[PDB]
């Protein structure tokens, strides 16, 4: 039959989809989610075989365990275990286009357990299993009897094992199919596994049963009262002494309770559904849930005879909240949200796609803590436990069908296709089975870059007409399209229009205007996280504050999709696109996220939770206001912490208790701020802090920060002028400066200073030299599978090529000092590129300042950067710095930042993505030392034991090797890091070095 | 595999659906619409063996005939055959509901067909094999290998054969399913029959081929000005030297032609459709396509190479027209359309379902002859050529998928799961992608009594989203659901509501201005024609006309489904449910059309034609106006004749050239009305004739026409004095009067006229007799499938009505000067209560005439009764009916409008209407004279007259049953019931036409001619 090349055809024999089910014997049991004896899990030890084709399976398999087996863990992705590669491929397709019809060669993984089976439950009731993800397709048998076939690698398949089961042992044998036609809907961009990945168990119901149930809430006006009404389905025998009870609990106290005996209104002239009934129960003030507070009440379906016999119960938590769009504002509790969410695929770097309790609650509690509220499930229904601690924790999702047809050409040549509707159908309409009791739930999703087709359209409108309390969105197509209740483009930009033919992507402050148009905007993904990125962000998040309509989006995206890989010698590290033999492969590609695959986190997650703050501040003289962005809570675990510094150095600080309504103001007025000791500039920065632990906070947690410059007293007083006087030897080569232990010499032929000591010691391994250039980052680098790329204009440039042509080397003898006074060209095939003109004056002090006068020739590309760097010969154990930090910031990315006196092991100065680039740097910094080395100044820098050279010819963060000395880079200027794609020149305008002349000076001097 | 107990299985290896194709290889056979050479028909001569179930087919099948077959013609029906039986269910499912399994006892036909493939086929090309209707699932075998499976009885199945030929002989191997999962979704009310029923054809179409074709055609605001613009795309490999050209025709003139590469514009991120291409051409003042004017074009979409070989051709015919919903009103073009339609089945009584052009034009000449614009497909895609036939002769259809789920509990139970969504997608998708060409075509339908459910909103939202050129409607869940475009209820009543729970039919005015409410309505279905039926159709009628929203409606239905048998001695007959051994059945209810099964009409035909007629007159003074209801043409072919007769009698008349455009008016002067010499009525007729044949009429065709009274001169001319005096005998038992050679006896003891002599010849078999009932119509038995306690017919039997018998109160004789007077007095009881009380008087006269005053009293209590008449058994049997009166066709007090006032004269057998379950029929109304043999009846009654007594009727169940009985039945009423008809399953008569004044009062002279 080739079921599995047939989209016809996307199951055999399998049971109607639903809500979670336990069928628990004892209500108190289902009060509380205790688990249940009837839902047992079948995980843990499988037998498993690994075949080029399911045509090389054997028959005997069917009935009996195949010696060559091994024994591994389910579940699993059968390439975390090695018996193939995993491939990383974005938009291609990984097997040929030629629908429904998949290789002939199709890795086939060959599974079985042998279990027991109490006669209890054979002797009464129906024993189904149940498969929560199986990638891509599957065949099942059961004690060597086919039951039936299954599609959709992220939804669970239900099949009734009733009629097939025996007492004690049985044997169960799963053929597992790697491409189906299954595959042509399931193109995300990331790797590309298969196996039986998520939980497989067996449940117990009894014959008479809870088949469905559905539970919403509906408010008044104020949200002061609600109405739960819960629809109940059954099958088996229909007796007039049936019933239906649901209570509702909140906590240990009941709230209410209902019973009827099953038959609902009338719906059409034949009748109504004798098999249903609905249960109203009123609720007055109730607690509302919100990702502020997730308030949780639990719904407890018994089914059970009048006499009072339970038969069986199911349940759910509920969380009271509406969901609703009203003139062109998506309101939750009728209250406008403002979403600081992230797309987070379900990536393990060890387990591949296979989802844990730990890793998941790991990943909400560092979504929390850093201010997100949230999650798009990019892109398919998730791990059904990932539901419920969105629930209780709290966090918004966006819950999304496994569609993604990306790599067809046009994009939607399957979703306009009536011929692929069923499947798209099964898609959509199981995961809304599945999932529509979950209050974390508050929109549902279409799919992802499957275009816009008819397909789409009629699913959109089922969605509409089943579920009217969630709006529907769908981006493809152009993101506004008559599929969608949201505009949720990809990647549009704040200001600047990409306007490419059929489906531009406006400005989104443009886009809400366009005649005609009154939906709300919220991006399904934005801020591309790839590498050294989200330079912009701030610009999104003024824009989302300022605009009504813009309300939030996704960033892209949670963590990178790296996968550990052993060296020679059995060390890990981590791999990407191609590492595993994979071709075509797509690369770095796949690693996006805020978090590194071990959840380490990225620079880049400070400047989010910075901008994603919930807490807005604004300073008028000894004035602080704090607003609140809250919509539902008080600010009942906060207080203010202020502090005031000169130049790093404390001052004064105080603490203030936060009492602010959600949506509310504070003033907190600042007490004298006496005089300053000395000249310089006073520094206020507050923060708020949790003083109480949560539930996704330890006690003392800081969730929002804010600095303002306060007075400045400019230095005014001279330098006691020096005890000596430097001197300066001349000769055909050199330029050499003696002062008492130190010495600077400069290469007369190279123009540059080439060496310098402290006592007998040398302190440079190369000569300090002008640098325009950048080991280039994902964002200058733009490829997703551009000659218009940052690198490539670089490169064409010439600029990492570039040689210093020396115009001029003098030495002058000042009264108090020596004046080195130097220019250079760097040209490339004749075109002179950037021009050089410094003068070092090294003083009776020891001082040298550095003035460097840059001209840029408007003609070249703007540079990465304008600056010097030297390696130095030593190696010291920290860096220290009055400037922006602590982590690493850059121009366009260092609104999270904190200008202050901070000290780090030099480690922490080097970034360790995995695909390595420039990194590290600390803009704003006025100071800088190391070892004994000082450098004062206006400049940002980096520091660390790589070379630029190094980096930018290193693949993968485990073969840099560390080089002799320190290599530092200290700029007068930098470009920004861009990030809006990573896919085009994304660094805006003002981040851009196009001055044309620059100018610049460091003093530097020893400690 | 048991693919027919699956709903995620409608198929297997089935092409992919569009519209006709005939793969011409040169381009002027395309444009003239001829025969192709590479479409063939391989209807004819099969064989055929009849199973039990599917598992008793034996494997040697596959390779070679059965010896035990039969040789049968296909297209057909198995049960036509007597293989086995049709079944007439109506809502319950004709399997026990158990979805999606079936019974395993299933009728299995097994067809087979050995033909010859030439080479030339083979040898290039790809070769595919169509069935345009197999019923209900099927699996197909050539050459004994497997080739594919497929569902839903009504669109066409194609498999590519290609593989599977070989040059010369071959043989086809078709296993046909009666039942599969999809006969949940085919519950419509008809028979269920089964078998390849439909054409079956060979298609060769070129490897690098046109695979599909849309035509869509824009207008400017005043229409002057269009845009036709086709979509093709292409299957085989792509060469930048192919090209598609289309171009569009009005007969021979080329209109316009472009031509271009295949490569769409792009669509999204990944580009466009490198296997498409639009052209796009400009058309300057179309003529456009109405029912009215069907003006059509050919479009021509030629794929061939750059150097101009032609690869292939495939063709359409275009019609010119916008179909578009404003402000509330349903536009064709730009202006409102009354839709005077009608649902129609594909029906025949020899063969079943399978149709033929024949009968298809013979249906469409009699719906335009009848003043109807527009069909609705009830319940399912039809055959192919009934749309090229709407096209071209010019009706507006409703294209209905072939889903209906009537028997479920509750109606939506499959409609609102998503597990049933596939299935039901492909039953709609499938037929859009097939007739989304066809100008008729106007309207989509989701399908019918499916309740209403999620799948109805995905499916409407998918339409709407592919072809926004036409509405969509669907009446399931309360006929104004989220799913239709227009208000469609089914039997909804002008003016009174019936308001049930949850899918309440509101009364059509009501409904339109219900709060928010602001769609158009158009009945899917109303006035039910079952029987003597169609009582109360002006009163549509005249709110369809008055209403703006109101904007018509589908009769309920074209024609009956009734089946021929044959009976011991070879001779046809009409039958319906259960005939066929059926069980359970729904009897009769298979009988609800306007035409019985052969085509004739029945009487109710007439009513609709004249109140769906185009022209709309009034009378002022010696002016009649008439107006055009046309929307487009103007009256070209059209004149008016009109005449003057006093009682009957022409006095004068003329005839007036028409000429009024659409919408207008015409003013009508009649000349100087010469007075006429005679007490009496002049009467007005008009008639509408047209000169001209058509395309669906002949010369001197009949459109349209009209009545008014004009003046009365009331007879003031005294009697004549008598020559001689009746004498009246009296005796113990009996009154009687003799005058001349005349004798009339009125019996004592029974207080009626029991003989009446001419001569020495009795004239009555039985005696004058009051009534107060009659046999039964369908509408007063109110049966669907269930008893309503309500229905007429149940009520008048509880109250006794068929069983009161006259108790005699008072019977007295007196002679007056010139007469002798009888006086009478009855009672009818029953249970001892007095239902009606008649009182009379007979006054005869020298001149011998008989007056009959009669007053009767109705007790108010009592159901309102069938009639108030007399009735008698005449003696003698006479070969005409002569009266001046209503006519001439069968006309009742709520379906009387068509009938005219005048001096008609029939052969008794047209007295009687021959409906295929009997009951009471051929009344007359109005009538003021009625001469029969030497008998001759005057006043203002409604009278029928045939060789059948209420009674037969009433106890015959088949109108073959019936047998001529002596002499002459005559039922001569001062009233008469309405008949009713808005719903025949529940009480349809309006209170207007109910006999509850209480009190009633009628005279009539009986003498002799
Ligand atoms: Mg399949
Ligand atoms: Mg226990
Ligand atoms: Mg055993
Ligand atoms: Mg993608
Ligand atoms: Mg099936
Ligand atoms: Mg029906
Ligand atoms: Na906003
Ligand atoms: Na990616
Ligand atoms: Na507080
Ligand atoms: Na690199
Ligand atoms: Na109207
Ligand atoms: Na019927
Ligand atoms: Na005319
Ligand atoms: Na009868």
């Amino acid at each position: 039959r080739r079921d599995w090349e047939n989209p016809g055809v996307t199951q055999l024999n399998r049971l109607a989809a639903h809500p979670p089910f336990a069928s628990w014997r004892n209500s108190e049991e289902a009060r509380t989610d205790r688990p249940s004896q009837q839902l047992r899990s079948l995980n843990g030890e499988w037998r498993f075989a690994w075949f080029p084709a399911p045509e090389a399976v054997p028959e005997s398999w069917l009935e009996c365990d195949l010696p060559e087996a091994d024994t591994v863990v389910v579940p699993s992705n059968w390439q975390m275990h090695g018996y193939d590669a995993p491939i990383y491929t974005n938009v291609t397709y990984p097997i040929t286009v030629n629908p429904p019809f998949v290789p002939t060669e199709n890795p086939t993984g060959c599974y079985s357990l042998t279990f027991n089976v109490d006669e209890s439950w054979l002797q009464e009731g129906q024993t189904r299993i149940i498969f929560d993800g199986v990638n891509s397709a599957f065949h099942l048998w059961c004690n060597g009897r086919w039951v039936g076939y299954g599609q959709d690698s992220r939804l669970p398949s239900e099949f009734d094992l009733s009629a097939f089961l025996r007492a004690g042992e049985n044997r169960l044998a799963v053929m597992v199919l790697r491409w189906s036609d299954g595959s042509y809907l399931e193109d995300q961009d990331m790797w590309r596994m298969s196996g039986i990945f998520r939980d497989v168990s067996l449940l117990h119901k009894p014959t008479t049963q809870i088949s469905d149930f559905h539970v919403a809430t509906r408010f008044n006006d104020d949200f002061s009262r609600a109405v739960l009404e819960a629809e109940v389905q059954m099958c088996g025998e229909l007796r007039d002494y049936l019933r239906v009870t649901v209570s509702l609990w909140q906590g240990e106290t009941q709230v209410a309770s209902g019973t009827a005996p099953f038959g609902g209104e009338i719906i059409d002239e034949r009748g109504g559904y004798a098999d249903r009934v609905t249960l109203r129960l009123n609720v007055e003030n109730p607690k509302l849930w919100s990702a502020e507070i997730p308030n949780l009440y639990r719904a407890v379906v018994e089914l059970h005879t009048a006499d009072g016999t339970l038969i069986e119960a199911e349940a759910c938590d509920v969380g009271f909240r509406e969901v609703r769009i009203e003139n062109g504002l998506l309101l939750l509790n009728g209250k406008p949200l403002l979403i600081r969410g992230v797309n987070r695929h379900e990536h393990h770097p060890l387990h591949g796609q296979v989802m844990d309790e730990q890793t998941m609650v790991q990943d909400i509690l560092l979504m929390k803590q850093n201010n997100f509220n949230a999650v798009r499930c990019s892109h398919y229904p998730n791990h059904p436990l990932w539901y419920t601690l969105c629930d209780r924790y709290g966090l918004y999702v966006v819950d999304e069908a496994n569609i993604e047809t990306h790599g067809m050409v046009p994009m939607n040549r399957l979703t306009d296709d009536p011929r692929w509707l069923p499947a798209m159908s099964e898609r959509v309409t199981r995961m809304v089975q599945r999932d529509r009791n979950h209050p974390s739930v508050i929109i549902w999703s279409l799919g992802n870059e499957s275009g816009h087709g008819a397909n789409h359209d009629a699913l959109y409108r089922w969605i509409k007409s089943v579920d009217p309390s969630r709006p529907v969105q769908y981006e493809g197509g152009g993101a506004d399209t008559t599929a969608t209740d949201i505009i949720c483009p990809m990647y549009a930009r704040v200001d600047e229009d990409q306007p490419f033919p059929a489906v531009p992507k406006w400005s989104i402050k443009k886009w809400l205007s366009l005649p005609g148009e009154t939906r709300p905007l919220i991006l399904c993904e934005y801020a591309h996280a790839m590498g050294n990125s989200l330079g912009g962000f701030a610009k999104y998040w003024q824009a989302f504050r300022q605009y009504p309509r813009l309300q939030g989006g996704f960033v892209w995206d949670w963590v990178d999709q790296s996968l550990i890989k052993y060296d020679e010698n059995g060390n890990p590290w981590s791999a990407y696109g191609g590492d595993f033999g994979d071709t075509p492969n797509d690369r770095q590609f796949c690693m996006n996220g805020l978090v590194f695959a071990d959840r380490t986190p990225h620079p880049a997650l400070t400047e989010a939770k910075h901008q994603q703050q919930f807490f807005q501040f604004r300073l008028s003289g000894q004035t602080i206001e704090v607003t609140s962005e809250y919509l539902f809570r008080h600010s009942d675990n906060e207080l203010l912490h202020w502090m005031v510094a000169l130049d790093g150095k404390p001052l004064a600080s105080g603490e203030v208790p936060l009492d602010v309504a959600p949506q509310g103001k504070q003033l907190i007025e600042l007490p004298e701020l006496p005089q300053p000791e000395s000249a310089g500039q006073l520094w206020l920065t507050v923060r708020v802090v949790q003083p109480n632990a949560t539930a996704w906070s330890e006690a003392g947690h800081i969730s929002a920060w804010q600095q303002w410059r306060l007075a400045e007293n400019l230095s005014v007083t001279l330098p006691a002028a020096s005890h000596a006087i430097p001197h300066l030897t001349t000769s055909e080569m050199d330029f050499c400066i003696e002062l008492g232990n130190k010495r600077w010499q400069f290469n007369r032929q190279s123009g540059f200073l080439s060496q310098m000591w402290i006592g007998d010691k040398k302190q440079l391994l190369t000569p300090l030299r002008d640098q325009f250039t950048r080991a280039p980052l994902d964002n200058d680098i733009a490829v997703s599978e551009d000659p218009n790329a940052w690198v490539e204009r670089w490169k064409a440039a010439g600029h990492y090529q570039a040689e210093a042509a020396l115009l001029q080397c003098t030495a002058d003898t000042l009264a108090d000092a020596v004046l080195i006074t130097t220019a250079h060209a760097w040209q490339h095939q004749g075109k002179t590129l950037f021009i050089s003109r410094k003068t070092y004056r090294i003083d009776g002090s020891g001082q040298m300042a550095i003035t460097v006068d840059v001209e840029v020739a408007s003609d070249t590309p703007h540079p990465a950067r304008i600056g010097l760097n030297c390696q130095l010969a030593q190696v010291a154990e920290r860096v220290n710095w009055l400037g922006l930090g602590p982590q690493e910031n850059y121009p366009d990315r260092l609104t999270a930042a904190c200008f202050d006196r901070w000290d780090l092991p030099l480690s922490d100065m080097y970034t360790p993505y995995v695909f390595p680039s420039e990194n590290g740097l600390r803009c704003g910094t006025r100071e800088l030392n190391y070892g004994p080395h000082q450098w004062r100044g206006d400049f940002q820098f980096n520091i660390s034991r790589y070379s630029q050279q190094q980096l930018m010819e290193t693949s993968h963060r485990h073969l840099l090797h560390a080089e002799e000395g320190t290599w530092l880079n200290i700029d007068g200027f930098h470009m920004g890091i861009g990030g809006d794609d990573s896919w085009s020149p994304s660094v805006s305008a003002e981040f851009q070095l196009s001055a044309g002349r620059y100018h610049y000076q460091l003093v530097w001097c020893q400690k």
